[PDB]
């Protein structure tokens, strides 16, 4: 019954940022699901969910490059994939692992 | 003549984060070199500089969990290695990029 | 028919910071309404609506001492109300301003 | 002996925010200083220093707003003057408060 979400913030507008790619992989492992936000800036269904969500560590790609340059930018992007390790204890907990997003700077937390 | 230096701040005792270890490598690559933080949360040589310091991606590995845990905190911690890809486009240019470190959450930039 | 809202999230555990009491006021004048944040570190009704919200800047008082007070800690503590002054220029959008709390550093933002 | 020092990185470009105003003034009081950044976003001298750093709280003012004009931008920018509160409890440390800015956000934090 666990789930795992995320949203992205466009700190440089103020919008959520729409479009954006997400790539969700389990450590070691590759590419597992590939998603593209929406204009909330979020994704219809959970990344992870159910049986899907087991304990364990993973890694979501933000493709921030591709998203700042739709929207300008740098031919070589100094942020190009944002990488986010983390771990998941708990297989019935809810994860909200939310970004907010500049082109030279980004935070990662664990929301509500 | 580039340089690439980093700096671990704990937001959560407002001191720098001492003996963290941190990795650094090629995009695609494995480690290339295993480094602990001083008392004021750096390194005395710059991660990357001179040849070494090549146009293209890299990943630091911030071993946070293992941080935390010699500071107190869950046996199977939410952050335990907090990885951070970017592109160095300019082979000759000064980057740092610091790391504002909590728990549950992380701040990564391009300093000055 | 604009709308100000606000969440806050303690970064040192990951969970919304409850209970914490957050000031509201023009700037300028003195403080026009006090709140607690609930369980989910937000508030039932909207912080300004309707007519409430009126174009200019205002300045939100989050207790964040007295919060972290009742977790622990410092009699003396770095942030004791943080302060976040901002201005609504259209009085008919919807403000979403979360906080991102530890105890010695915040990331203020226009969420979504 | 204390010392109270800051220093602006502009997030939309990676580079110090230089020029930028910044107010200094004990909670309650008005303006006792008036300060522009460098162009590595830092000044000169510290904002407090010696007999001038007394326990207690005080305010620092960002002029944020005029800065992103002077580099783009809405007529009325939503953050206009970024107020940072804080409390000095010991006068002879050293206080280094950053900010890192963006359009939309904003990060304090304790330094080193």
């Amino acid at each position: 019954m666990g789930k795992l979400t995320t949203h992205i913030l466009d700190l440089t507008c103020g919008k959520p940022a729409a479009n954006v790619k997400i790539g969700l992989k389990r450590l070691g492992e590759s590419i597992m699901k590939e998603v593209y936000t929406n204009n909330d800036g979020r994704v219809d269904v959970p990344l992870l969910a159910g049986e899907e969500l087991m304990s364990g560590e993973y890694v979501m790609e933000f493709h921030a490059g591709d998203y700042f340059a739709s929207k300008n930018a740098a031919d070589q992007p100094f942020l190009t994939i944002v990488t986010v390790r983390f771990q998941l204890a708990d297989p019935d907990a809810h994860y909200h692992i939310p970004l907010l997003l500049s082109p030279f700077g980004y935070q990662v937390y664990r929301g509500s």
